[PDB]
């Protein structure tokens, strides 16, 4: 479900730092930077996965964080290019 959900969120731009490199690529760059007040990708993504209830329990972005590495990293489809970002291709 995350490559669906990851391909709306680069296309949205309300991410900052998340965005095309070469949108004909389909690469794209992640910003990988406890207290994190913003609306990150790893925020949104463990409230739409059920994991986080704004409001009503305690902002955790460690294992917010975590959980998407495990999610993004298991996807077969996308494939991270390697040489305070990560830039990954959709396949």
């Amino acid at each position: 479900r995350l490559r669906p959900w990851l391909e709306e969120q680069i296309q949205s731009g309300r991410y900052p730092g998340v965005q095309w490199l070469d949108q004909s690529a389909r690469v794209f760059q992640i910003p990988w930077k406890n207290i994190d007040k913003d609306a990150t990708l790893f925020r949104n993504w463990a409230i739409h996965t059920g994991r986080y209830k704004p409001g009503i329990d305690k902002p955790d972005p460690k294992t917010w964080k975590a959980n998407f590495r495990c999610a993004l990293n298991s996807l077969t489809d996308v494939k991270e290019l390697q040489d305070a970002f990560r830039v990954y291709a959709l396949l």
